[PDB]
């Protein structure tokens, strides 16, 4: 025998539903091998890779990541892929778990407008990474070409409350992070595993806020974990939990009882999470400043009741989350599109301004611009900030170090420097904070910050 | 007991016989353990790390990786390690699974022209780095000193068809991927883990095309896969197949039906694949920009009847290899030669071409250069190109995009740039399209070409 | 049941006795859950990363890593964390292996001169990495903010003879790797993920020469070895021996036998070591360059009796450990501090140059500089030295090849550049050797190199 010898394909051709995520497919639930026939579109389309950031994605089906397939070991899967005919480059697809040279790559090779097809037996039970192999691979890995495919064992996966699908990918823009406007492909960046922005789902906040999964107190979730690369491998791991189960691909080995747990690129793994206590469980790769400076942070909320005996503390805030603790950032898009139509009002600004301030300007000058007396100068009704707005944008650009005396009080710390900041976010931030508080109001423009920065 | 407590050495002293890449020595084949004797030696020299680009590499019996050791445990194993006298540095050895301090590092110090000797018991079963370890250990690594060492179990592995031995490493070069000549060791790109250079066996091409490793339908293989490093942990991985059996070092655990794999810096795993249909299979770090832009890519060739009812598809070409599709690229190393000997002719530069032209080319414009009217240009009797050479040089440099017409057809697409090409690349590959496909001929010089990038 | 459900605590409160690394608190040794309460004080100060080379650490009880935290499974934890009034930033703690939302970080934010507390269940066994969650985490976490947390099974582990604790991070230092002075943060360096050290334990050495942990042939080490990050994945290995055990996080997985093994970052593991042999055995970053060339080297040293059948070879010695084969090299502090203080003595110069010549010059030019005739020329009383100490000083800086006179004999070989050395090392070494071996004696000044590496 072969693995996954069940015999010829019986009952109907099946054509699979595939779902776009963070959704999976129903399970097959099916005792026979069948004739699945899949059928996928490669859509090259511009969409958000971050508020007021476009990026030139190259999709399966019009996401990142691509459509999720589910089929069942010993399946035989009549595989279609079309290439939409507004596409400029020609794509393939290469799928692991498929038995024969390049997991499909030289039969499904497809020009704009065309459909190539090609026919293989599912001989292999797992989790596995589907993605384009086109010449140059990278550059078509790089904008967003990968999925996951599911081969289910015959007898099914245990049945759990919810199944989402999450799936990590590293991008290289010609721009820094959050640099706004449509942002070029950097193949320099690429060949030195050097990402601007390291992603859950193709986005910043794709699954934040009002984009996280769901699930309540009591619950098993299972995850379908994807790492598209194009390069990097994840440090996989949830803030505040741990894992019942981690297994990859269709390995035979599980790990139980993990928290932090290594995906190769072109790697994939199931997870399986039992909620216990209410909040928000962060999935991150913990290699921290691609979690906390790049984008590389998903959300799993549980809803229920509070056990003070198993955890006492609160639900995460932006201290820990930053600019993703709210709902959406929803305000810098619609500053950032204010700014090219060249209609950007003051109030866009300070909307703007108040969801960056979240976190990065909050942990020390709270939420309310209070501060802490003797410790932390306050922003709010600040005789400091409306003395010299000027100064104030050299503070956040550059730091703040020494005595200083605000509204009557002497400071003697230290204010880091805060240069990763684009010039449209400081502007934001202090006509935020200038039109909140008491303060003089009156506002700070791009074009202000980028003199400041330029010295 | 100590674990390998099999008694002391008996029979006669066993004169090891050691073996370049890709081979392995046939099993020990023995019942008692033995007092084996290995005479290893160093030797610098210049190698082809890429066609028409030379490297001076460190290696351990003439090869990257080194000569592959074959013991049993519970052999006391007598090493001689000598430096030939055209060495300039001092070498020395640390083999993994050695129970002792530095692995063997203070005793086997060995001056250019010397030989050192040190015993160590082989106590620990499993598939083991061996390399350099003298300061500055890093440079010696990074220079090709890495090799394999089997300690076999009493009882030998289980029998396969196939034993082979591939070992990645990094390399660090002044020039840039595929710039031709000697290329100096670049100390700050070691330093910063930013090779220019992922290789499997110690060349781009070692093991693809006519070099490819071999098996047919229905064989067991199995791999010793060493990652010399120094720095680069390897997403190891098999295109169109899975491993049956993954096992580290002398791990008690194995992880079976796996497809990727992470092999840490200086790690060693054995591998088992069953072949089951014909064509080549791509042994790759799947970190793909390696794989696909640095010459991390592998063949295992497997020969033998298609079974349709498992995979339809077709064998692997030009769109997912590249130029690594045909048998070798002999013609840039022959017109590398001509360059450096100011003899270099038309004829040189167009087989050269030919080779680099596939999948880099190819995959828009066809191995025919008709492309597909409308969506991707001709290159064959194209009068865009024929009207001006010079545009063509800035085309591939830099990219096209826009309306244009090309033989009485207009395009609206999207050429990428190639700046990654190096001057000699371009001059070569656009000599070969104006002498193909009825073309004007005549030629582009990478002084041409030099000039156009300099703007 | 939830996991760990031992009823409610009994028994008295317990006060937490933390350890400093690389110490671990004793085995609980308890039968019974208790209410355990910890109280750890965040505390920033500048210490010594390097040999006169200071940095700002953010630290969890004055330590890099922070005080190690020992409690059993089941236990329920009230934890105090306070931040020392001397701090500047805000601080808070995320603890691996806590079940609730952000593994403590919203109940554990603390201003300074604040305390803050919640309370856990200890419901999952493991080995767990503790750190800093405060805007922006991987600042803070760069700065040292991490440790262990071990929540033991019920039964406790099995009895060694010696228990250690090793944490490995990656610091961003605005300078060069042991360029000297007060060293600020580099965040570009650390978005980039381009560490300039890779330590053990916050500090060049912490756990070399002077500063190794011990045991003796025939005991048992258990080692809670953790990677705080922020960003890098250790190739964690013991050069010379084999881990008898590694186990991760609480996984129910545990590898026997292994030698190199990858730790994501924020993971952590426990590891089994058994004495066989004496010596130096070096704990390291297999990812080569860390491990030599910016710090990631521990030693466990292990006295006893030689066992010439196991291994007849040497205790490692500067050929493989370079500069820290010696017990420290404390004159390179006291040379820099004299720098700082414009007192600065030859002698100074000379026994720092002393300490850096080992391993850096020594593996070629002996440790007495007699070199080998005719293979590597004589630094003792060496004419071509004399000759030009502006020469000597471009040969370290620059490298030097081709044919040469030195003291009667002809050398026609390479010595590669060794650039990364700073200005003050080189004329501290070059000082070290005019002052040696009959030589004439002098100084170079660190102001004497900076104009020759100027050109
Ligand atoms: C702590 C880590 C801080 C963060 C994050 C931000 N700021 Fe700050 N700021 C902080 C300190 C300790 C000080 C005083 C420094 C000293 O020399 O003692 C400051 C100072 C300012 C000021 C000027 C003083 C005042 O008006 O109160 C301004 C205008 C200011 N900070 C603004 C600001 C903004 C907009 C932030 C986010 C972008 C921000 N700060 C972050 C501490 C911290
Ligand atoms: C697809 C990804 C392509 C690859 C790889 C290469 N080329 Fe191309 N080329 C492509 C397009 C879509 C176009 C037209 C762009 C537009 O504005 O619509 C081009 C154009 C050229 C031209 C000029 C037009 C012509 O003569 O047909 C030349 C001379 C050309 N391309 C050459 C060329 C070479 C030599 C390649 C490898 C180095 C190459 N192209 C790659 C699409 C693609
Ligand atoms: C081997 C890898 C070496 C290391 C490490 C260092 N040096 Fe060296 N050095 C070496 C060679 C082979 C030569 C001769 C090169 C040639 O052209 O043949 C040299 C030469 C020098 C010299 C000049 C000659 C002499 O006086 O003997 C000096 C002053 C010198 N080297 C100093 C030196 C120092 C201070 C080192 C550490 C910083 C060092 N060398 C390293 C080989 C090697
Ligand atoms: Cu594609
Ligand atoms: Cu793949
Ligand atoms: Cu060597
Ligand atoms: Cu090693
Ligand atoms: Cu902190
Ligand atoms: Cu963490």
């Amino acid at each position: 025998k072969l693995p996954g010898d069940f015999g010829p394909p019986r009952g109907e051709p099946i054509h699979a539903v595939l779902t776009s995520p963070p959704l999976v497919p129903p399970p097959v639930n099916r005792t026979y091998p069948a004739k699945v026939i899949v059928e996928l579109e490669v859509v090259e389309k511009e969409m958000q890779i971050s508020e007021g950031v476009s990026y030139t994605f190259w999709t399966f089906g019009g996401t990142v990541p691509g459509s999720f397939i589910r089929v069942r070991q010993g399946d035989t899967v009549e595989f279609h892929l079309k290439n939409h005919p507004s596409s400029k480059m020609p794509h393939n697809i290469d799928l692991h778990g498929v038995t024969g040279p390049g997991g499909g790559a030289a039969s499904s090779f497809t020009a704009p407008g065309h459909e190539s097809q090609f026919t293989f037996k599912a001989l292999n039970e797992g989790i596995y990474v589907y993605h384009c192999a086109t010449a140059p691979v990278g550059m078509h890995i790089a904008n967003g070409m990968y999925g996951l495919i599911l081969v289910e064992p015959p007898e099914g996966l245990p049945k759990v409350d919810h199944e989402y699908y999450v799936m990590q990918g590293d991008f290289y823009t010609a721009g820094k992070y959050r640099e706004k406007g449509l942002q070029p492909f950097d193949m320099e960046k690429a060949i030195d595993e050097r990402p601007s922005y390291v992603l859950f789902n193709g986005a910043e906040g794709a699954l934040t806020g009002d984009k996280a999964l769901h699930a309540k107190v009591g619950e098993t979730v299972r995850i379908f974990v994807g790492n598209g690369g194009p390069n990097l491998v994840s440090s996989f791991h949830v803030i505040g939990a741990i894992f019942d189960q981690v297994r990859y691909e269709g390995g035979t080995n599980v790990q139980k009882n993990v928290q932090t747990t290594l995906i190769p690129a072109g790697g994939a793994a199931v997870v399986k999470f039992t909620a216990r206590v209410p909040g928000s469980y962060v999935l991150v790769d913990h290699s921290i400043f691609r979690a906390f400076n790049k984008g590389a942070m998903a959300i799993l909320k549980i809803d229920g009741a509070e056990n003070k005996l198993v955890y006492s503390g609160k639900e995460l805030d932006s201290v820990a989350l930053g600019d993703r603790a709210a709902p959406n950032m929803s305000a810098v898009t619609k500053a950032t599109q204010a700014s090219v139509s060249g209609t950007l009002t003051v109030q866009d600004q300070v909307q703007a301004g108040r969801a960056l301030f979240a976190g990065t300007c909050s942990v020390c000058h709270q939420g309310n611009g209070a501060g802490l007396p003797g410790v932390f100068p306050p922003l709010a009704k600040s005789d400091f900030l409306a003395a010299d707005p000027k100064r104030a944008m050299n503070i956040v650009l550059h730091g703040l170090n020494g005595k200083i005396k605000v509204n009557g009080q002497e400071y003697d710390s230290v204010m880091p420097p805060m240069t990763q900041l684009n010039d449209d976010e400081v502007a934001n931030i202090l006509t935020y904070v200038l039109n909140s508080w008491d303060n003089p109001g009156g506002r700070v423009s791009a074009e202000d910050v980028k003199k400041v920065r330029a010295q």
